[PDB]
């Protein structure tokens, strides 16, 4: 019960840009973790068809980054509509999390949430309204733990959805292991009794 409710729905998107009024989702990946960040299930990892005219009018940043990663070409070749993609993700979370209870998780995942609330509303209805924003923890680490912040893992930052999810989980695990309070565990308790 409570273990299921404490799962996390990790999502990362690529979009044609940051303009919620015009830009569209072009890539989406999703992983489920337990409350302790262990990966329980890998969800769909999908490249979503969007029109040539939209791709051709992307900002230079998006043209350069989605171009060199291969994403732009893959979007043009995709046969997956937004609606079919949403169904794959919704079916996946229905198999993995109790309705309404689990949050989106990722770096600045409120941006993904803005796009998903608009373009995948039925997927979002399965989730809690709260988020696990790894970048909130990043911003607190930089302020409160500046020495530890220097040791956070370097990111490849490939702007491909599934790879970036994995780096987000690793960043949050780094914070848990380095800036949160230490606790007892099964191994430490046995040592205390032996001593
Ligand atoms: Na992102």
């Amino acid at each position: 019960g409570e273990s299921m409710a404490q799962r996390m729905v990790w999502v990362d998107l690529e979009m044609t840009g940051l303009d919620i009024e015009k830009d569209q989702i072009i890539e989406m990946a999703c992983l489920i973790t337990d409350s302790d960040l262990n990966i329980l299930a890998e969800g769909p990892n999908l490249i979503i068809k969007q029109p040539d005219e939209l791709l051709d009018s992307m900002s230079d940043w998006c043209k350069e980054h989605h171009g060199k990663s291969g994403l732009t070409k893959a979007v043009k070749e995709s046969t997956i509509t937004l609606q079919q993609a949403e169904y794959e993700f919704l079916s996946f979370v229905r198999q993995q999390t109790p309705p309404g209870l689990c949050p989106l998780a990722g770096n600045s995942v409120h941006e993904d949430k803005k796009f998903l609330d608009k373009y995948m509303p039925q997927f979002m209805k399965h989730l809690h309204y709260r988020i696990i924003d790894v970048s909130t923890v990043k911003e607190l680490c930089r302020r409160w733990y500046p020495e530890e912040y220097e040791f956070a893992p370097k990111k490849a930052a490939s702007h491909r959805a599934l790879d970036d999810i994995s780096e987000s989980i690793k960043e949050l695990q780094f914070y848990r292991n380095n800036i949160f309070k230490k606790k007892i565990d099964e191994k430490k308790r046995k040592i205390i009794e032996n001593g």
